[PDB]
């Protein structure tokens, strides 16, 4: 099974790490060198991957280092798998333009399927991509046709173990029954502070069986063969998903090893040597022995092109037995999208009275038939977001068909796993809540920016509008705080054809995620064409209604605040005051188009304006301009019936109107 | 022990919680209705309060409903019980000004400990009010003297356990091994979208029990006498914390009883008669039968008082034998401060440079032993943070006075015990984490906003600067998060005073938490005197350098940029342009400061200005105005050596020279 040329191999995965920290004098010694023995068992032995076609074979199993900081091992890995990780490019670990940076990121290094660095969200998205591998399996597969059969794996350690989220993430997975998804715990008694019994000193093993996973303990974490044996017996378990314990020495080979200051710093050139004594390691540094190179050869590449071959030739006759289904296969890949989309959609007339979530439902409805790689669900708010999947079936152990995602009431690890399931590929998604528990899932939007996942959020219940609930329940902030996230849009749709824009929008943008931001309450339908708010909307903002001749002002706002400025409109109109009323449903699409095209909404030169949101003015002033007035809130709302709420905090006719008056 | 007239109490919850529901046409009967048997044996048995003295009295029991939806139920017991809730209070629920609104609102209404609409939030809370007991407990009991000695109850159902932050706060609860927490668990299978089993299964006591929890069962939730028994055994077991399982009926009465139907809505004039021919109540609504009355006098009101007075009396007693002690027993809980803060902090000559994250682990230190109720900690980065407490000890069983509390990676349960800690009242806590991972903790820092409380919130590595790490580390868009939050204020100084500076407003601000936003590297210090800084930070902005007469322009900057803002004045001093430098290190602040005072800093009439700060440009508009320039990054960062990220993203003297003059 296991031989001496291995452990010289696990060891070139300590060195390089090691050398790759020190030259760059900055990373994370300790989990390199206590960990390699497991990462080379899994690398070698029991990941069925093939380099040779980088990150383009659509069953790989996929591997997740979900403790990122281990950054420098997972370099090292590619590099000895053969993907475009070079020698050179371990030299420059944490360089500029470097393909090696501090912590991993998706799309800048071949061979990385996940950013990872904050804790706890590589191991809950691991969780996303076990349940599409699993959707997918069961909606294309058929009898001698594994067209979708792979397991997934996530390397976790103390950190990802204590967060919220991962918590969130392992019961979800428990309760799906992800048998195909293993996780490996360094479990080394040490986190960044000290000691891990000075805060966790919980029962790892017991937890995870009470979610219904699987956990096999190997007590010796540099025995090569106990691990292949638990990998072995954690795949064998194909009801449970596995997370398998691995008593491994932080730093093996430092002086400090097993202690907090191998954590998170070079060990220095003393320490460096030290190691390399103990593991009798004579190579200059930066050096691959080459029975190693011919060891990863051997038991990785090889086999990886023969079972990617054999799944090519295996998917050349699954394409003409059942050739329908195999091209939604790869319509689902390649997101392929109807030209009707602007033709499906709900569209909506001059009297139509319907909330944003209620619009917002009605495309899912019908987008589900046309996109059928459209699946999604909610944080136990199916019924109050408006985000069942009608007549679709549920996802389910015992019907991993169903497109509608229960996710019980688990913002961040719906989140998280919403990005597993688009870096897995081969579906869209969407995932609702409340709009003022959008601060739960923060981070992980923040992670579908960085890694240009086109994620759709649906986040309801707006605004104070929201009325009896009260404060907590009422957002104020949380416009600033996703639009601020670099590489997001942000919609606020301010009638039903606008949500129906949306949505469009959402399913042709396919480089950042979309959120979208709806109402509780009904809104009035806007008094111009779906031509025109489909356009106004691909654009970000637009036009509503201009002034007959000159303008003497403008009124900007967003969602169901339009509304409210188009009848201030006509209570001015009276007064002598002929204003314009512009929609910006998004501030980012909006700014993506032309100076031209944004004069034309805005005119640069037109100086007394107003806008009105139901949230805080900060931001505004960059429309508003130095002569402009704010109608915002900047203070916590109240419980109180809606419309009472709403006029306390200003946003009302009669507010909007006196202020453009003063 | 138990007999028929509490039956006809557990009943008068029931009802009133129910006409109250009813009565508002909003509201969620289920929780009440399958929950009152244990709300009336805690409250009559239990729940060691005295009401007729509000929530002043120190050492009563505290008990939070984290099933924030049940406030119905947590209002009807609090008229019960002798609260200033009338019956006309509870006919207003959801009213506007009433106080007994749609979920809990701690300062709103008399007997409620907490803000619990949140899910997740109110245990997590629970868990730090039961921090708090054990560590003034152990810091001033004595001999004969429980001076700080009582339960702390937390009401759950499943929303809460299947939250993140919920299992954060159980793990550090069973660390620390609170054995005077105890959590009843309404356990009836029903979450707001359906059945439980659709996606939450996993096993709830041995996950608990994998924390060091106690597990206890009880099957028949409608047997007072049973759960009596359970909280019997939970507080006999005071090694452990304790979780108690109650099978209950949601929505007990109603037809659709054991659905999902009766979680969020009112039962309608017709589910409401057929609960209570079920309950065999033939009273007309909003009606508390006599005997109810006195039973609550009996079990609850009287000894309430009896213990208040028998603690006044051991008091009077313990404040004569250990009296310096018990003065700063009474400092603690009105937050007495010394004068000489300003002497105390740490000062910083011309020449220093420092970091503001090492300037305010000197602060904590020189304040530790001058306010002796400061305590705090890191989620797991004390050390990266700089946040030990030096010599004070660490917080743990055997030494529950030590005052550096290793809350683990666990930014959200962190937080939510630090407001748990000020509710419960008598220290100054903080926590420290990374700006970038206040994401995380976002919903709590919310919670701190809303319910008032002077939590101190130590934020390091605040910007691109960080470097290496890379874009997952690197704030962008976390300023404009925090700063938007209303009731809050976020200072990010500039030097080593400032920083001092703003530690000393951080504890003479008692009604909003403060927000440290604080430097990786090193910052040098500014050029003018302590007296200044000081003055100018109590203000949140003012002038650094002045133009010697007629200003040219403005440069106004936070934190690390305002440095780079005083050597582009050098440069800009020379192309002949003379400019004011403005350090705005808290926004909030300087807002609330008089017009007056403002112009000084800003001239109103000055429109040449540029705005510096390493985050996103949102917000800025209104301090740069129509014709300013703002310089920012609104893009996610790299991982390359600290002064190359800066220096590419445009934090240099040259850009900002450039920009200027352009």
């Amino acid at each position: 099974p296991y031989d001496q040329v291995d452990q010289l191999g696990v060891n070139t995965l300590r060195t390089l790490s090691i050398d790759a920290i020190q030259r760059a004098n900055s990373g994370h010694p300790g989990l390199p060198m206590g960990a390699a023995p497991m990462a080379y068992v899994l690398w070698t032995r029991h990941l069925k991957i093939n380099p040779k076609t980088h990150m383009n074979w659509v069953n790989r199993d996929r591997f997740v280092l979900s403790a990122g900081h281990g950054s420098a091992l997972l370099y090292s890995l590619a590099h000895l798998a053969g993907y475009d990780v070079s020698m050179d490019d371990l030299k420059n670990f944490r360089e500029w333009k470097s393909n090696t940076p501090g912590h991993p990121e998706y799309g800048c290094t071949d061979g990385v399927e996940a950013t990872t660095g904050p804790l706890g969200q590589g191991i809950s998205m691991a969780v996303g991509m076990a349940m599409a591998e699993a959707h997918l399996g069961k909606k294309f597969n058929r009898e001698g046709y594994p067209v979708m059969d792979h397991y997934t794996y996530a390397l976790i350690g103390d950190g990802d173990l204590m967060e919220g989220v991962a918590s969130e993430a392992a019961s979800l997975a428990g309760h799906l029954k992800l048998g195909k998804l293993i996780a490996l715990y360094d479990s080394n008694g040490i986190s960044l502070d000290g000691k891990t019994s000075a805060s966790f000193t919980e029962n790892v093993g017991a937890r995870f069986e009470a979610y219904g996973w699987q956990y096999i303990l190997v007590e010796d974490g540099f025995n090569l063969e106990e691990i292949d044996k638990a990998i072995v017996q954690a795949k064998a378990e194909s009801d449970k998903p596995t997370i398998i314990e691995i008593k491994t020495t932080i730093g093996y080979g430092s002086e400090n090893q097993g202690t907090h200051k191998v954590h998170g710093s070079p060990l220095g050139e003393e320490g460096v040597a030290h190691a390399k004594e103990v593991y009798n390691w004579n190579y200059p540094p930066f050096t691959v022995p080459e029975e190693v190179s011919q060891r990863f050869k051997e038991c990785l590449q090889d086999k990886g092109v023969k079972a990617e071959n054999k799944w090519n030739e295996m998917f050349e006759a699954y394409k003409k037995e059942y050739s329908d289904l195999a091209q939604k296969f790869s319509d689902g890949f390649s997101n392929k999208v109807p030209n009707t989309l602007g033709d499906i959609l709900p569209q909506y007339g001059e009297d139509d009275s319907i909330a944003t979530r209620a619009a917002s439902q009605k495309a899912i409805n019908a987008l589900a038939k046309e996109v059928s790689s459209l699946w999604g669900g909610a944080a136990d708010l199916a019924s109050s977001n408006k985000t069942v999947i009608a007549g679709e079936g549920d996802f389910q152990p015992e019907s991993y068909e169903g497109r509608n995602i229960w996710f019980g009431v688990r913002e961040f690890g719906m989140a998280c796993a919403m990005n597993g399931i688009m870096l897995h590929g081969g579906t869209r998604i969407f995932g609702s809540t409340f709009f003022v528990f959008s601060d739960y899932l923060k981070a992980a939007i923040r992670l579908s920016a960085i890694q240009k996942l086109p994620v759709i959020y649906v986040l309801t219940h707006d605004s104070v509008a929201v009325g009896k609930d009260g404060p907590t329940h009422e957002p104020i902030e949380q416009l600033a705080s996703l639009r601020t996230i670099p590489n997001v849009q942000v919609f606020r749709p301010a009638d039903g054809n606008e949500t129906s824009a949306a949505w469009k929008v959402a399913l042709e943008t396919l480089d950042k995620p979309t959120i979208l931001v709806l109402s509780r309450q009904n809104l009035d339908t806007l008094p111009i064409s779906k031509e025109k708010v489909f356009d106004g909307v691909e654009k970000g903002g637009y036009v509503v209604q201009g002034a007959e001749n000159e303008a003497d002002g403008i009124l900007i706002a967003t969602g169901s605040e339009v509304g409210l400025a188009l009848k201030a409109k006509e209570e001015l109109q009276k007064k002598g005051k002929d204003v314009i009323v512009v929609s910006l449903p998004s501030w980012e699409r909006f700014e993506a188009q032309s100076e031209e095209y944004k004069n034309t909404v805005i005119p640069p030169e037109l100086k007394k304006r107003m806008t009105i949101e139901a949230g805080t003015t900060y931001g505004w002033a960059k429309y508003a301009g130095d002569h402009g007035v704010m109608i915002g809130i900047d203070e916590f709302g109240m419980s109180a019936p809606s419309d009472i709420v709403l006029r306390e905090l200003g946003m009302s006719v009669e507010n909007i109107v006196d202020k453009y008056l003063e």
